[PDB]
């Protein structure tokens, strides 16, 4: 053979930094291209239930291999293809229509997770689970209960995107890059999210100390419209292009980088909140977490104003109202 | 104002970007080009143009929302070409795309008509830009953009066979158990059915695969390496059949070309350019040959030493393209 | 000729993203490798007065070109080599010995700047001047006076590194990546620098709000020692390895990135502060600045406590006293 | 404590992609900075015998942590700091001197390896060893013999740099980026290196097909002078700046990238050549190897002309002559 004329084999194949993306819809493929372009993995595996679509997506990424540093890209409906993953990203399930809450996807997606989650853990016992499908906070709780994994290893993309949207809008109003505009959107990745105005700052300068009316209806510059734009973002983009993909793709690759490179950066992501802010139930929602190689190792206790804390508890209550009725 | 309480302004800046890129067409190809360029930190400004207002705004917003994770501080869009002003590079990914089983050549009149509106609008706002054609049939549309723009030929580049060659190197890599970066091989001529695999130049570590197998790429080849070129030709049709279109690979291929232009690299790429004066071609035919690509576009052409059969295939590719090119109404 | 047999020339220029580094000592070379590895420039020029050392450094960088994306690396004792730079980085001059203040370097470095500055500005109409040599704040005032440039174009590396050191040390104490530890060291890049305790935070949570005694002598955890370690850092590193290079090289490449990519990120860098905190003279020192393609376009007005403001005015008085010793 | 007031700890720490650099001279520190800037490791360990120098270098790197994505930088004279390294890079020993062959360092470097190698293997028995110390080809054989490792895990940086230098020089003559100028320099990383003119090409076009006398004495354009410049490069750089560092650091980081990311790229690096080109002894020298996570898995069999083969056998004979009389 030509290969044997050209190459003398001297050694008789396990990946060290494998990532799996489950679900090849627009979200899944945006996560895949973003991870591929951040050189986070030595192996990328894709999984879906639509055979042709799955093979087409895999081939299209494979054909870009010359321009990447991920030497193996594979796919299958069979979960054996996901074996030995360090990180498994779940982007499978129904997505919200225009005028539909992420909360309305819960029954369809819990039922899908009942199949996906045990199959993922069967082949990747050392992985961290990164939940992206909606409603993310409830689905992170669901994946945790199903997986048998400790809670540090089951992470929801949560408010990492809401916070990036908030920082972009703030940056645009101020003429400062989003990197230098600090601001946290916490709670549900959805309608009941909480903008933490008390912590909004540039170079440690509290914007609320300069303008006490910040984020209230009495604010002359209406900064509450910034949070409203954050809440409405997915709806607005869905109305315009039919779905969202790029921003969530980059937000998930951001979380994947902190995990794969054990950075211990702080992210507002879905985790168990029981024990904080008087929350007594197994509610999962976004709070700033330290994220690394073992997932969520620590939770930051944000000092919230009385109104911010009440809003966060109201967000926990909304999530509990849906979660408490789940059968799985 | 809160901005004023927080910040003292020192001066009113010119605000003209220094590394601006425009992507015309926000379909799946255009958006894959946009994301790949954003993730490669090639531009200080990204502008998007299309004729579908809602889809254009939705795409711009979705990229903008990921700004925190990027290093491109301004992302804008409009149906109006004033949004594209002062672009260093303008990437054209607008027009009809191949349906399942459709030749890229079938898109020619629909895309020439669209180019009649697009090209003058681009040139009006960025008279010094490099034009990078991605729309199909790429080779003929690079000729069309060249003629319409009035630009010198160095500033009108077609993505050509950069992707075909990347597909060839991936497939070769898979057969040899080597990364595609260490597998060398060139696919020339039309970015389509008449492309030419240059078997005589296919190598790993400078070892000619044809020197080990003299029947390489022929019908008499026991390993049927010609099937690698057939897979290259069929790739887009196969991906279209499975997912409905192609995007990732062309997006990565366009960003690779954008990188050589924006960073004045002077790397060699098989891209669409005028081949008149080479291989006995007497006409203004545009097709892929290896070109040195930099800040001024195509500054030089590599003269590939083709075998008589390879040269015959390249002239056949030239004949097919010229047949359509010579009769264009614009 | 073989080149003409292989290549048909089709076209008959000017660099678009050129950077010059003046000084090929350990600092200058650390800036050069950091800039090369960050893909910030299409051309890199080096300038020094020692012919052999300069040529040797240029050649060693050129030999790594295959692994880089900067296609032209050049050098000369003649400033015509720096023509058409967008950014000129000054790392020339005497360095402090153990037990020697950076302020003691003033007369030697001013004399050198009287030659370098007019020669640099002559060939690059669009350049920003980035001063690294010490005392950086004083030398930024000096480069500003000699060049006749507007203040937005004359920047001192200032406290960008002091703040990076502060954030690293804070990160170590908290088990958090420095990227998620926020805190500002302002004023002189030296002994009189000011840690802005009021702005020190993780996820928008003020550390001073949790420990009102933070940074004071009454602090049980002695966070003031973190600022003392920042002040002493260069001297500790000098005593150990003889000089410092890597951290400053990275700090300067971070500033070069904001400039070259027009990021508009906020950095604590040397600029004129006349008109803020009761300062009435042309004092240069570090304050949070928005940095982009036109240099410093905007200054953030940090809200300081009376004690922090008094420490910042003390630093300004120190620097102004040295400025009064300058002979142009 | 402030940390406990701020953060709720949920989880009480082994690196997954650790690299150790042994030797903190100019070569070692250039490897370290290049590896840090390429985001190849989650932990970097430094080892040397000069305690102050070692601590100063580690601190200087640590201070730039905010600008990097390698969260743990550690050092010690004690090899326990190197535990669980995936890759251990040896840069220690006597360095090439002005007007002196790299072969002049052999005995002293063999003696040093008798200490280093058992210490490295004790703490990371499954690492890949990357030898950079000179004479690299003989020291790779030495490291292989002392370590007891299988030959795939003992790699010499070999001719990866000589080939990068060759491609830079070819690129300058042709007006093409070195990435698009292909050519291999094999054999000894030193005076007896072999330029493979038969494989030298641009876009698959053999330069020898355009100039049959390419690289010979009869070559009208005297391309042999390019290989002479490759051979002389370290002697010239040493004469000018005292040592070489930047290019070798980038060449080593290029090899570290292929190992750490399992790229299976082809590199001209030091491996056992017994059984090829009539070589019957345990000689190590550069031939094009496939490099990945298990080190050298395969060797490309280059079709050398009779001239090129005789030149490679001579390089093998020069190395065996020295190696034969070692004792260890
Ligand atoms: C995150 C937004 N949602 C999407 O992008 N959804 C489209 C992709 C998708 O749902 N794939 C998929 C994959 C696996 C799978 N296993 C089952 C038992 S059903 C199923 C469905
Ligand atoms: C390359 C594959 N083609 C696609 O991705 N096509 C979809 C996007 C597209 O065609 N946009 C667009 C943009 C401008 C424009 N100007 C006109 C007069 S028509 C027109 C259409
Ligand atoms: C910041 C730490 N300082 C250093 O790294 N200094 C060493 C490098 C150095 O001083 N170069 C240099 C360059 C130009 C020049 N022009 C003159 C009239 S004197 C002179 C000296
Ligand atoms: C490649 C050029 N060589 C250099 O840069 N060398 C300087 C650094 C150096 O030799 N370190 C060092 C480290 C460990 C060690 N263990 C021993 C028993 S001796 C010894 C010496």
């Amino acid at each position: 053979a030509l290969k044997d004329q050209l190459i003398v084999n001297l050694l008789k194949q396990v990946p060290q930094n494998k990532i799996t993306v489950v679900g090849v819809g627009a979200v899944g493929m945006a996560c895949a291209i973003s991870i591929l372009m951040k050189d986070l993995a030595d192996e990328l595996a894709l999984v879906d239930v639509i055979e042709d679509k799955l093979k087409g997506e895999m081939m299209d990424l494979q054909h870009g291999s010359l321009f990447l540093k991920t030497p193996k890209i594979v796919s299958s409906k069979d979960y054996s293809v996901t074996a030995n993953s360090k990180l498994v990203i779940i982007t499978a399930g129904a997505r919200q229509q225009e005028g539909e809450s992420r909360l309305n996807l819960v029954q369809r997606n819990v039922n899908i997770f009942k199949f996906i989650i045990p199959n993922v853990v069967k082949y990747s016992p050392q992985c961290k689970l990164l939940i992206v499908s909606n409603p993310v906070d409830i689905l992170t709780y669901v994946a945790w209960k199903i997986s048998g994994f400790p809670k540090n290893r089951v992470i929801g993309s949560g408010c990492n995107l809401d916070s990036a949207r908030f920082r972009y809008l703030m940056g645009e109003r101020l003429g400062v890059h989003p990197l230098s505009c600090h601001g946290w959107v916490l709670g549900e990745h959805g309608d009941s999210s909480v903008p933490v105005w008390s912590g909004v700052n540039v170079a440690g300068v509290s914007l609320k100390s300069l303008n006490p009316q910040l984020g209230t209806d009495a604010d002359k510059e209406q900064w509450k419209d910034v949070h409203k734009q954050v809440v409405d973002s997915a709806y607005e983009v869905i109305k315009l292009k039919g779905y969202t993909s790029w921003a969530i793709g980059l937000s998930v690759a951001d979380l994947a980088e902190s995990i794969m490179k054990n950075l211990r950066r702080v992210h507002p992501i879905s985790t168990m909140i029981k024990g904080l802010y008087g929350i007594k139930e197994d509610v999962f929602l976004s709070v700033p977490c330290i994220l690394g190689q073992n997932g969520i190792s620590d939770v930051v206790k944000v000092t919230l104003t009385p109104d911010e804390e009440a809003r966060l508890k109201k967000s926990a209550d909304t999530l509990w109202g849906i979660q408490k009725e789940l059968q799985f």
